[PDB]
């Protein structure tokens, strides 16, 4: 253990701070073997370090997405697993916890390392070394083949599963690529299929709440009708309190997501803001303050965008919603920056000019800004003011603004949006699939007032006999396929 | 079109006031069938196929998002601006018409001085303009560009099948 | 004829519910040949099933647009057509 050996930012190389770990990470199978069969003192393959990592954790840590490193770590991982099987067949190394609490599989999920993750998630060996396998090929009657994926520590029924780690704990930017791989993809799809009624029931409840809010806001002044109005107002107050409580509970359960996750969810903040504004407006009405109505209409505006939140339940519209935000983030802000820099200077020049003759246009900065914005919205008044003393200068400034902000900047913005839409076609699909995974994981848990019962996934299929006793049971997920090439290879 | 024409003609005998809307609806729908008859050439046939494919692949999502933006902003504008310091945004239909005038290039964006919440109204109008006109329409243009690029070879086969059916 | 053998949505694999059809669909030219020259009782190459499909209909049914499956079904179709020509040149199987 030392500064050079710990994992930090600078001059370091973490390898597990163990001679066996170093030998495994340095690509020498002979040295790794020899340490194990020493008559003097064999090296325990289940030893840990200060962080608690084992030889298998260290391989995951040093893994990259490059082809050669992935191949090396995969081969070494498989070899060490077989060596552990032959040496110690009682203890299994895959389920060794860490000081943090993770396993070698969960480290791959939390660290964003995808190659070793996909290899470990779906692996199968030949006749020898069956027990240490994840994918099992069952009956092969013709070209139809049925695969069984091990659901251990990857199903959301447990406490800290792989899906929850990917959705709420992974630091990687492109952590969505992990939710579009075989097992996860199928499992998430069937979970979502089981959750259609509850999702659309939540959508209907929010729609009804928004309709009631709209009715209350519309029919409000500056008996039966008064009683209905008061009932609507109190119902809105309770609804806002409910939404605020839900948002606060979500924020408290995942205290640390707000840094990792902004591109994908980005609606919990909006829901929190809408609930806060609604509650604040309702409580401020009791004081009879004049700033009720702006707050109420702001909440009314923000509600329908959350209605658009609920709209991402279909493939076309979900990818469209993802693309909207990606276009906004990638290129709308640079255009606004340049646009306001152009606008402010020209508006100030127009205001400072045209103060002496030969109401008054460009009286102040706000009026000039409004006129120059009317230019971009297609309603720009471009006339040759005859009463001004600097008519030609004003006309030239207006023409220079028009040909440099309207002809150039807007069309260039269209071109940049075209490029952005072309570039991010495949990414939006995975982002939407991850969004669905997050929604499914959230709906699996109940609301802040009632908790759902955990429905286990997969069937209890016997996968043979191990070397410790007759039973060997594990929960597996079944998938059918019709593959003709693989079938014809096996004959 | 045939049903509307026959219904209008038979309804004329009753001398009902809803003759003229039905007749003009049939008149509108006839020329689109004239465009049907136009798909007898390669260039125009593939163009007609591409029009419908652009409509189906991406015009409906844009309309959905557009009306969701429009309705909320119109309702907010109607609920606001009911007290002073005719009247603009008198009802929901007038507000919707104004906000649609914004997208057709005729949006009246002025600083109403007689209102009590002038700044709030102006900010709402600006937020609608920079989020529906600058963003959504240009993004729609980009999506149509992508759709036209993606379906070049498919439209030819679709038109050939249309010719086979004819 | 059974639930697993009919064509439906779920756990099934349709092959024509005939031993000759099964042999043809399972890529074994030798077994297909041997069923035909049995002195005891040759397998009629024009026999049908409950749906009425023949050995050639079954190959079409199990066909996909994948390269390997298309190549297999094409080769088996041609071989069975030639075998039908040499065995029974009077009846034509295509119609
Ligand atoms: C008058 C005010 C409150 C309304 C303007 C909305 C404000 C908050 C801005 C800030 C961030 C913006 C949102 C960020 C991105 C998206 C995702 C997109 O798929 C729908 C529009 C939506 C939801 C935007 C709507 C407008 C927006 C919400
Ligand atoms: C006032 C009303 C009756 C006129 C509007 C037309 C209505 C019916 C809408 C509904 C579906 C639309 C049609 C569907 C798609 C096509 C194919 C395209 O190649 C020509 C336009 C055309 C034909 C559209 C014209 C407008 C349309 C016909």
């Amino acid at each position: 253990c030392g500064r050079f050996f710990q994992k930090h930012q600078g001059t370091c190389f973490y390898f597990g701070e163990l001679p066996l770990s170093l030998a495994a990470c340095t690509k020498q199978w002979d040295v790794v073997t020899y340490l194990l069969e020493n008559p003097h003192q064999p090296a325990s393959l289940e030893a840990t370090d200060s962080l608690g990592n084992t030889v298998l954790h260290a391989l995951v840590m040093i893994a990259d997405n490059s082809p050669e490193n992935s191949a090396l770590v995969i081969h070494m991982y498989d070899s060490l697993l077989q060596m552990g099987a032959r040496l110690c067949p009682t203890v299994q190394l895959e389920d060794i916890c860490n000081h943090q609490g993770l396993t070698p599989l969960k480290l791959a999920a939390k660290e964003g390392k995808i190659e070793i993750f996909r290899h470990i998630l779906q692996r199968e060996f030949s006749g020898l070394y069956q027990p240490l396998s994840r994918k099992f090929t069952e009956w092969c009657y013709g070209p139809v083949r049925v695969s069984l994926y091990d659901l251990s520590s990857v199903d959301s029924w447990e406490k800290n599963s792989v899906l929850e780690i990917i959705a709420f704990h992974c630091k990687s930017p492109h952590r969505h690529r992990m939710v579009v791989l075989e097992p996860l993809n199928k499992l998430l799809q069937e979970k979502w299929d089981r959750l259609i009624p509850r999702f659309f029931f939540n959508f209907a409840c929010y729609l009804v709440y928004m309709i009631i809010f709209t009715i209350v806001a519309y029919h409000q002044p500056s008996t039966f009708g008064d009683s209905m109005l008061l009932l609507g107002h109190i119902l809105i107050l309770l609804g806002g309190i409910y939404l605020l409580l839900g948002q606060l509970w979500y924020f408290w359960r995942r205290r640390l997501f707000i840094w990792i996750s902004f591109m994908d969810s980005y609606f919990e903040i909006l829901f929190l803001v809408q609930a806060l504004l609604t509650v604040l407006s309702q409580v401020l009405r009791f004081v009879e303050t004049e700033w009720y109505l702006p707050l109420l209409v702001s909440s009314l505006v923000l509600g329908w965008l959350n209605l658009l939140y609920y709209t991402r339940g279909f493939q076309h519209t979900g990818i469209y919603s993802v693309m909207i935000t990606k276009v906004i983030l990638r290129d709308l802000l640079r255009f606004l920056l340049v646009y306001l820099v152009f606008l402010f200077g020209f508006a100030v020049a127009l205001v400072s000019l045209s103060r002496e003759a030969r109401p008054v246009p460009y009286g102040g900065i706000l009026d000039a800004s409004l006129e120059l914005f009317k230019f971009t919205i297609g309603m720009g008044e471009l006339a040759f003011q005859e009463q001004l003393r600097f008519r030609g200068v004003v006309l030239l400034l207006l023409l220079a603004y028009v040909l440099l902000t309207y002809v150039l900047l807007l069309n260039m913005l269209i071109a940049l949006m075209s490029e952005t839409v072309n570039s991010v076609a495949t990414d939006s699909w995975s982002i939407w699939k991850l969004q669905k995974a997050i929604s499914v994981l959230e709906m699996e848990n109940g609301y802040w007032w009632c908790r759902r019962k955990r429905h286990r996934a997969g069937r209890l299929l016997k996968v043979g006999t191990k070397g410790d006793g007759i039973p060997d049971e594990r929960w597996c997920f079944r998938v059918e396929e019709v593959n003709w090439a693989a079938w014809e290879k096996t004959l």
